[PDB]
């Protein structure tokens, strides 16, 4: 059925673009962890400049 | 087909609520970046209070 | 229809594994907030060691 088949492939589309966004979300969540882990280093270097 | 058509629209539902969650996830990931970028400022102000 | 029915359940699969990933993404986004909120504490303790 034309319309029945349409909506499904319309959905395969929508779902594909969703995988896409996870991909990059997973990606920049992971950049954020790294950005802040580096911040702890800096902060820890500070603390071991006071009580040294 | 009743059940065949049901599951598809059942899926259109499920997929719509997924776009929704990306939306807000994208959203609070973005709030987190900002929250921590502000933290670097603070930390950097600290470092340029020691070696000034 | 065999193939028509296949792609739909093929899609129910794909969509289920997507909910899964949100679940854990929501999860580690939330771990990240906590990890950095703790960092502010540390940083704030620093600032209230200088101007005390």
């Amino acid at each position: 059925s034309k319309s029945l088949v349409d909506t499904v492939y319309a959905l395969k589309d929508e779902v594909q673009e969703l995988r896409q966004d996870n991909k990059k979300m997973k990606k920049s969540l992971e950049e954020e962890q790294r950005a802040r882990k580096d911040l702890e280093k800096l902060v820890r270097k500070v603390l071991k400049n006071m009580n040294d």
